[PDB]
C-alpha cells in the first residue's frame, strides 16, 4: 500500500527520505489549509509554459527511498475551490524511465514520461511521451510532437469543486527478453476511486533503463494558460506500491 509520504516540511530542504531536488517554488508555498499541511500552487492569470509570461504552479524531482523500479505508484489529492477555470487543461507531474527528454515537445531514445493531465470542466488523462525509436503496438503512441493521452473519456468532470480529489498514477515496466523489451509494460489512473488501465506499452529500449524519478511540474496547458489568477492546494503526496 503506500510505502511513504512526503513531508511537506521538508519540501525546500531535501525532502528527507524522498530525495527531492530541482525545487522550483515559484510564488507558490506550503501552508495549511482545511487543516491539512499542503502546497498552496499560485496560478498567474495568463502563466503557463515559457511561452506565457505569467508565474504559475511549482516543480520539484524526487527519487524516494523504496523507489521500484520495475513498478511504482505515485499518489496526491487536490482541492480546487469553486470557480476554478481549469480551462482547457495542465499538467500535475509523474514518473519519468531512463534518462534524456520526454517532455515539453521533445523525446530521446533513453527517456519516457507517464504523467497527469488535468483537462477541461475537470477532466483527467494519462498523458504519455513516449521514447524515440522504438516500437509501440498501441494506436497512436509515438515519439513526435506533444504527449500522447489516454482515457479522455473515462474521467469526464472527475475533478470535483470543494473536496479533496485522490488521484493516483502507476508505472509498470515492460520486461525484456534477450535485451528486446516485450510491449507488456502497462500504466494506470485513479481518479476518486475511478481506475483505467492501459497495457501493452515499451517504456524502454533496455534493461538497465528503468523507472528513475518523480517529476512533479504543475502549470496550466500548453498552449491555452490560466485564464485568471486563480490557486489550487496539493496535499498526501505519497509512493505506493503498484497494483
Amino acid at each position: 500500500n503506500v510505502i511513504s509520504t512526503l513531508d511537506l516540511n521538508l519540501l525546500t530542504k531535501g525532502g528527507g527520505s524522498w530525495n527531492v531536488d530541482g525545487v522550483n517554488m515559484k510564488k507558490s508555498a506550503v501552508t495549511t489549509f482545511d487543516g491539512k499541511r499542503v502546497v498552496k500552487a499560485v496560478y498567474d492569470k495568463n502563466s503557463g509554459t515559457s511561452a506565457n509570461p505569467g508565474v504559475g504552479g511549482f516543480s520539484f524531482s524526487a527519487v524516494p527511498d523504496g523507489l521500484n523500479k520495475n513498478a511504482i505508484t505515485f499518489a496526491w489529492e487536490v482541492f480546487y475551490p469553486k470557480g476554478f477555470d481549469f480551462a482547457r487543461g495542465g499538467k500535475h507531474g509523474g514518473t519519468f524511465i531512463g534518462h534524456g527528454a520526454a517532455s515539453g515537445y521533445q523525446h530521446s531514445k533513453t527517456g519516457a514520461s507517464n504523467r497527469i493531465m488535468w483537462q477541461e470542466k475537470g477532466g483527467v488523462i494519462d498523458y504519455i511521451y513516449p521514447p524515440s525509436d522504438l516500437k509501440q503496438k498501441i494506436p497512436g503512441l509515438d515519439p513526435e510532437g506533444h504527449g500522447i493521452g489516454f482515457f479522455q473519456d473515462d474521467f469526464k468532470n472527475a475533478l470535483k469543486y470543494d473536496v479533496w480529489n485522490r488521484i493516483e498514477i502507476g508505472t509498470k515496466m515492460n520486461t525484456f527478453k534477450n535485451g528486446i523489451p516485450q510491449l507488456d509494460g502497462e500504466s494506470y489512473v485513479i481518479v476518486n476511486g475511478k481506475k483505467e488501465v492501459l497495457k501493452r506499452i515499451n517504456w524502454s529500449r533496455s534493461p538497465d533503463l528503468l523507472i528513475s524519478r518523480f517529476d512533479w511540474n504543475t502549470f496550466f496547458g500548453g498552449p491555452l494558460p490560466s485564464p485568471k489568477n486563480q490557486v489550487a492546494y496539493f496535499t498526501n503526496f505519497q509512493m505506493k506500491k503498484y497494483e
